[PDB]
């Protein structure tokens, strides 16, 4: 027949089979002994208040959209789960590393990030890859992207950001000056930028891609020693990137391409898979590392950081129900177990503070009572209570005030943070200059060879070109920055371009 | 040692065994390992965003509270269950009412009406008796107060009436004013307003009082066969009331009366009670009545329609946690299940629409998701989908539209409405004039008598004083000609307050 | 310099030349020193809490969404005014159609129906033209599509329908299984499913198609005389439709065609304008129509019931802000003033209730009191008071209960209903069957030719090709009923699909 | 006639007299014919949907509530300005303070702790008491108390202490087994809790109390210099508590006492009126000082630090609405004009976070849109836009990303906040320790005299004579830790009770 996605109503009917249709009730319960007609007075009368089996029903329509992401808002997720393959304990001590062996279910969900609900997959963007750990220490949120750096250091760019890569104000389409009189104004964009407009902007499908958690972490182990690290969790499917007419075809040919891709590919049990490896880095090196550690625009070398492999990523679940389970997962960067500690890095800083706020209003003020963000492998004791759709029993009568005498939820020494030491006047630091081209000259030119560096000019030529003459000047005077050439490359197609 | 509510936390502590500590967790379910002195810089610094402990907790304090109920906000809850002891089959076909020994469980809310959140319990107001039979047919919401009448007959004036009975639009004072200038121009509430500063305007305690469905309703049986209704379940704890001298002690020295009370009675074993019976009035006869059998401000002379026993009503449990259990709850007059259905009670039809229409707003659009809404003795199954905190599974991947050709939920052809015939135009009919004084009279010198008749004439005078003079007269003028004596008795009264 | 779309930016600082920037403030206006670098304890320390113009911003920009509409998604607006070219005074007393060359501010939207947000304008799709009169009697909403008849004629399959016309549940895919198993069981949709993949399904822009109220209504003139009528506004700019080419082009090259388009027109004063008709069927005519007169899914043959011109719609003012002036309007079905009123239509009917419910929670509560959906053209005095997001002065201090002797707010008694007669039983009387073919057979046979004849059946095979062989089957056969001729050129051409 | 308040409705015609009535609509500004009598087919017959008029209202009125703020529900309001009589110029740059004679618009909200909406006014509890300063350089919201310190001096503590003082999580009643549980467990309440206990417990009004801004704040010049300070408002009218009989009867008597005495005053012409002083400490002081010169449970005394003179608060006018312009009144400490800063307590920065936050629940994203809490005597301009309910043109068609080419709002470096230098390790230091006695025991003993002393024993008992034994012991204890006498007075009077 067609694939197993487009075969979904089909096979759902038949692992009823005999059984025999369930009694079509209200949102109450109550039957409806037909609801197909409306009940007016005559059959060329008035519809009654009365018919209550059409205003229950109807009105659940009325509400049926909650707010969509502010960013990252088209995607699809699957549900699996997470392999230890070694002993890292030797670094955090993280329950969910406890042993080789010891599997945790997982969550994930693959994304894109400036378009809306009802956007193309194949376009170029950055891609969401956040993944969800059920340990039994809480829940973990690995909220990562297929790129290890990103456009920004400051959170405070951020919202802006994001505004120059959305619509503009009162037109409501896509602005390339918004856009890129943007990025011109904030060179220490320019690492990203290149990856972006490289074949990387377009992976083939999410489970062709690797995921990065970008942000510098920190893990403690036993002794309550602790370290800085980078979360790398490479596909086992290999590196697939699509090219810019097949995506701009499958834009329009099939704009869920992914969403079916990744259904289908776990639908026929050939689950997709990545391995996780990290990067140790001691606060005495992090003393002697070349750059800011925790700036997000930029990468801890391969040759002086190897990736130590850490366990498995698998997924062989689809939804039942995407929007219970895929459209209200919510990953939260805070959710970190005892073992793995944030890093001062400021544009991760500002993420532990903005999932949950967010949440808070995309799902509601108790959005982690939905099962697919409960975290169901740890018993959540506490002293919160009440608040919107409060599911469960709220813990019941337990005592709500901390501390009491009351044998009521209790602290944990052992699940202590690490204290680390700062020094300086507390101040808005400039983080403006801290070095925007090394690692973008060397990506340039080492990482990428003589096609690929055709295609990344061509590529951003193909946009930038829209952008008003000034901006394109500040524009590419950033890249000869990088380099002569990647300047004057992106110059020639751009001259061009304006016929 | 004190009574049972108030050694809560003790009896909770105490069944505690034997068993530690759950550890304090936070949402995600990460352990605390100090939850009493925020993550500092410094022992004299500021704070840290890294606090993601505090922004956590405290987040959620933010957001405990809710919308409180419009009207009837202060009230009391618990549960237990409802049991045949008659059989009206003969009546109604719903499963509630099967065969004798038919156990349904159930739950209860007393209320008062003006009053918030705050105020007290054992002052002059009706009260709130719902009950939710928790049936195989869906939910069965008997929303009736400690009276089988009202104030008013349409619901058009039951916002303004509300309106009447709270707070002036700029002072936030209660504002007799209003309430006497309202009352006045609609003497339709005579009848109630009677009712209400008569003995039974203050009842001593939930237990203590009676439950009406207040409405005319309608059955039907396993036959097809219709006949209009009204539901009576008088408490078998004897009618008591508090002296408006008590009332008023007890409204500042325990607020919370009515709360206790009801609680204590099932935690010392002595479970609370009411007789559920009906009276059944065929369409003929209600062809015939020298009234409107729908109207609101009207009752049934119980010598031309007898009481009928059918059940028990038994409150045997205390809520666990007040806010998820009662606080949270959702009682709607339109979940009647087959073999119950509404009349032409203007009013009636007006609660149709109004209470899902608040509770989505209230509790939020999932609102009979919510554990205690949830019609947990019946299978929900419809095409009805999503919404903002959607929990269960959301019926997972089943076909969503109807009709369907995938084995979808169909429709019960055996709970459809009963077919009635109404003839006439469609206009605004005015019920303003059907009689409002009549009953009244016949409740005056007849039900009540001369000790409790002069009580009556006290109570009102003692608050139609504080209205302005015009507001005073025409508010007499109606108990005039309800009956002479009757006005004349309290305008004295009047002209005395006023000095 | 290109298209005045792309220059928004542009002509904004050109607009303000002399004029000095604002200064950049916090929510509550204090004034920000430095809104790039987040205030850390050290160059290379966390985030403290005490950073509010971070958390101001931020917390600010984690709620910027609100859902989008449940249906007509993704749309465009523009506002203009409505003039009177003649006197139909003689059926409507509309204060709106009050005198020749009177001219009525008026908003206006269109829209495709199923696609979300991130949809690509130039789709097959009904098309949504709202319009909002800001007359002096309130508000008065026309919200008609680009068709005068629709698939369903009851409410209660619309939510289906809908349900159909989305993703799947599971999937989140688009369902063909889904869309035809649907229409190949309602056969009342013919009609229209017809009209719909004929060329204009896919209208070049929103500037090329007429409006259409769709539904009947009923006009009430001075004497309380009451007539039927059809509302229809054909587009002055010429009928034209884009190919399924062009049309499958655009949808990648310019997903937002329709906005761009009718924003460049208005910018550069090349103003839209449709003309309003109207066809006027009395009491009597209705009752010997050989159709249900109130029926979605029929048509008055311009033939006995001809157009009457009325007056003109023009567009010529572009939105400021798109979010605001747009995205948050709201249209209301039931926003009809004095001598304008619905008839039996049963879809029209549950629409009386469904907006004004999604708008209460999309908006909001208050959401008539946004600046786009308040009847600033009128003075709104009612005993409406509070709600969340409560703006204006709340009716400030006025008596808000009814009746009042204050001088609150009066009822006009010229403002009371028409009112008529309607008999029968009052039950779910049903319409399945009220032929689904004359009609549909007549735009098959007399309304297209064979060019296009040819087009349609391909365009329906198309899509329907994807559909299980026996769904297939049922539709062919539906379309059959409608003609031979019909079901055998799609038939065949389907089974050119079937390899 | 009687008081001000009494007559509201009363002046509210005789003022819009000689004035027509306006005419009675809908929310949508349609004119209703009659608003009494529903719409149903037939005299006796159901009620059709096609009644727009009683949905409207209906729909609006299911929705008035808005949950109540989890802390001070209960209090009252009004608005006036602030006049500077004093030049502290040289310790603080802020324009509100600018010259003399300056007069800037203020709105204030008094109220209570613990208790509800419903609750009464005249209580031990302490007093809220907050001043919105609509100031040229954004709002300035001084947060204040009745009272200088607070039972606490960590945020985590917050939200447990306030749940000791509101009811039971599962028997819903006020419960003193936690209230004095948390304050055993937590000694360092002892200052606050005499205080609270003592005749300052139940003030005779609002305007017989004082005004603290309690926490400690900073002060920055035209100079960059930085001072510490504590804000003052004293009462004009004078220190004057209600007995204890007063208050408790008042309670029943007169509920909203406070509401009503505080709204006669302004409305008669007697204005209340506090004085604003400031008491300053320099940092070198603020290093020899010999507790925690941040800690909320200290006080500093004006024997060291003299208090200075500043300014006039003055209340003049009444609010027209209540629920839009006290209910919705929004109050955040960290709206904080330049010259202005909070300080390093930990108190206080977590107020930082909570008032926003909760605002953006209770209200909702936008509410700075609501007229009073808009800064509207600055000019609010940023990059903030969208949100629910979005007021106003969201700033029309500007540029939102910062920074841009495009003359957007630009930053102020003057507004640049005041750097600290901050040096220590990061971590979660301990402060249950920092003395809980040595300013109590010179309150008990110097402040306090024979008289009140005996009260503040016999309050304390009187209340603290409900909780297990074992608690009371544990209170006692800390008492004595007090002072001897305190404990040991406390423990006779505990006995008597104990019966
Ligand atoms: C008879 C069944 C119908 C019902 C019950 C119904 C219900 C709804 C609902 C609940 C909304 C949603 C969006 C929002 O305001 O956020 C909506 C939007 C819309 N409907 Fe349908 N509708 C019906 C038929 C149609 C027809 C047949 C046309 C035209 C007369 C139409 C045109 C529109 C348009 C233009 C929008 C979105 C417009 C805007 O706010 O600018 N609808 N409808």
């Amino acid at each position: 027949n067609r694939d197993p996605a487009s075969d979904q109503m089909k096979h759902w009917k038949e692992q009823r089979a005999a059984q025999k249709p369930d009694v079509l009730t209200t949102g109450g319960g109550n039957p409806v002994g037909d609801k197909l007609n409306s009940l007016t007075v005559g059959p060329r009368g008035p519809l009654l208040v009365q018919d209550v089996v059409f205003t229950d029903e109807m009105a659940h329509f009325d509400r049926e959209r909650i707010p969509e992401r502010v960013v990252h808002a088209k995607g699809a997720g699957a549900f699996g789960y997470f392999e230890v393959t070694h002993d890292i304990t030797r670094y955090s001590k993280a329950k969910v590393f406890e042993h080789i062996g010891k599997r945790t279910p997982i969550a994930v969900r693959f994304s894109t990030v400036a378009g809306e609900s009802g956007s193309a997959d194949t376009v170029r963007d950055p891609r969401g890859f956040a993944v969800k750990f059920y340990t039994e220490d809480g829940n973990w949120d690995l909220v990562g992207n297929n790129t290890p750096i990103f456009f920004i250091r400051d959170a405070l760019l951020f919202p802006s950001f994001i505004h120059s890569q959305k619509r503009n104000p009162q037109t409501h389409l896509k602005d390339p000056d918004m856009v890129w009189d943007f990025w011109s104004l904030r060179p220490e964009s320019l690492h990203q930028v290149s990856f972006l407009f490289s074949d990387r902007g377009i992976p083939d499908g999410h489970r062709h891609m690797d995921g990065y958690g970008s942000h510098t972490f920190k893990l403690v182990n036993a002794d309550g020693e602790a370290v800085y690290c980078k979360f790398h969790y490479k596909t086992d499917q290999g590196i697939k990137n699509l090219s810019v007419e097949d995506a701009a075809r499958l834009a329009h040919e099939d704009p869920d391409y992914g969403l079916r891709d990744l259904f289908n590919a776990i639908a026929t049990g050939n689950y997709p898979s990545w391995t996780l490896y990290i990067q140790v880095m001691t606060f005495s090196e992090a003393e002697i590392f070349p750059f800011n550690p925790f700036d997000l625009t930029k990468v801890w070398p391969h040759g002086d950081y190897p990736l130590i492999p850490v366990g498995k990523l698998v997924l062989n679940r689809n939804p039942v129900n995407y929007f219970a389970e895929v459209e209200q997962l919510a990953f939260d960067p805070s959710n970190m177990p005892p073992g793995i500690e944030p890093s001062p890095d400021k544009m991760l800083q500002g993420r532990l503070f903005a999932y949950p706020d967010t949440h808070r209003h995309r799902l509601g003020p108790n959005y982690l009572q939905i099962p697919v963000n409960c975290p169901y492998r740890a018993r959540v004791a506490n002293y919160q209570r009440d608040g919107p759709m409060c599911m469960m029993d709220n813990q019941g009568g337990a005592p709500n005030y901390y501390p009491n005498s009351f044998s009521a939820p209790e602290h944990q020494p052992s699940a202590l943070e690490h204290r680390t030491h700062f020094s300086g006047d507390v101040q808005r630091f400039n983080s403006a200059n801290d070095d925007n081209v090394t690692q973008v000259r060397t990506f340039y030119l080492k990482v990428l060879n003589e096609e690929q560096r055709k295609r990344l000019c061509e590529n951003i030529a193909g946009h930038l070109k829209d952008a008003q003459l000034f901006i394109q000047k500040k524009a590419v005077k950033n890249f000869s920055d990088v380099h002569p050439e990647y300047g004057s490359r992106i110059q020639a197609l751009l001259d061009k371009y304006n016929e």
